[PDB]
């Protein structure tokens, strides 16, 4: 199913920590043309504060998907429905993605674009390498999974989704959005090397395995 | 309550990651002269690979504590168990601590220590900053904590523990020996810096931590 996805790709409000260079590109770039070359991609959302617009459109043309824009909210979740406002009438996949964790494998993302087809809604994620407890509220302790990004969604769901939690209330972040819908949400196993850029360590790592 | 604990401090099995140097010292070194340091610590119980004893008896003299060793055993709960077997006949806590963590902080040694003193058993933790889920074995979705060491616990608890597990069987690691128990294990809030050092992305972390 060709040019079926619209990506949502998040890179919203010294340098915005996505846009430091890795090795030579700013951060966003790199997730930014993975989508960009994989056929099932239709059109790019970017989700961006407009003073780094020109980031993007200044490959618009050696690209074989559509650019998008539209403007950041208050949120992680509020940018992602001002995205979703601007996706093609009939994507069947809506792909959102986070611009921190430029590593993303190809692999991957089709890997995870395939369940959340199958399923409606997954996300990549990797098995969790700590050791994970939950504590309750005097402080002792009463397969875990680390989640990353993409978070693939059937917009018809996702939109259901936001109006659930519109209606009544609450994002914490387990919410997805689609947590709290009764659908099911898979979870394709990804690969630890997409971690997300924050500290210039990551970065550091970043770079590391950008070598190898 | 002075010279009350004992430290089980583990090192056991190219250079094994708790002696590739920090700085100028091996790893297990920073965690092993923090303890020495406080007055709580009466004796420490070092589980290494007699190759790397000498890493340790060449300071015994400009140190404060009782020096001791055991010898490793084949999986890391049965170092613990080796090291349980050296410690003073009436020490109140033992101090359970992982080489590979060279950058406890003392203030937070000292909480645990508190902690599994009033509690009978504690480790210290920090809040996971991913987002966690559990899976099912269909790979669906359906507050953490992340875990790490000191863990402190009352010696008599902790072989109850061995026991109990000796008994029976498993341990997975939510395998403390301790969580099987009954009793209550407290989670002592630490320092996100309580690193654990593998990849030499870990020390080029560790340095970074070192010199701010
Ligand atoms: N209001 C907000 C807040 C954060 N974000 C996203 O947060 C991402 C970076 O991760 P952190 O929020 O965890 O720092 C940015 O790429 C940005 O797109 C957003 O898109 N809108
Ligand atoms: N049999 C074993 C296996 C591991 N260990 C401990 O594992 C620690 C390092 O962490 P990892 O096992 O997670 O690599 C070492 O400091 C060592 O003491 C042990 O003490 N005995
Ligand atoms: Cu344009
Ligand atoms: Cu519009
Ligand atoms: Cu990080
Ligand atoms: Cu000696
Ligand atoms: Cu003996
Ligand atoms: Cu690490």
């Amino acid at each position: 199913m060709e040019k079926s996805v619209s990506v949502i790709l998040l890179a919203g409000g010294s340098m915005p920590k996505q846009y430091i260079p890795l090795l030579g590109q700013p951060i966003a770039l790199y997730s930014f043309f993975t989508f960009s070359r994989m056929p099932e991609v239709k059109e790019i959302v970017v989700v961006c504060d407009p003073f780094f617009r020109d980031i993007f459109e200044e490959y618009e043309e050696s690209i074989d998907v559509d650019l998008r824009f539209a403007i950041p909210g208050k949120e992680r979740q509020d940018s992602v429905y001002s995205g979703l406002q601007e996706i093609d009438v009939n994507s069947e996949l809506v792909c959102i993605h986070d611009s921190a964790r430029p590593l993303v494998n190809t692999e991957d993302v089709e890997k995870v674009l395939k369940d959340g087809s199958a399923v409606g809604a997954a996300v990549l994620g990797v098995p969790a390498k700590a050791t994970i407890k939950e504590v309750n509220s005097d402080s002792l302790v009463v397969t875990l999974w680390e989640m990353q990004t993409p978070q693939v969604i059937k917009p018809e769901l996702l939109k259901k989704g936001f109006e659930l939690v519109k209606s009544e209330g609450l994002e914490v972040t387990d919410v997805s959005i689609v947590e709290y819908l009764k659908h099911p949400v898979y979870v394709s196993q990804g690969s630890y090397t997409n971690i997300k850029v924050t500290t210039p360590d990551d970065l550091l790592l970043a770079e590391r395995i950008l070598s190898e």
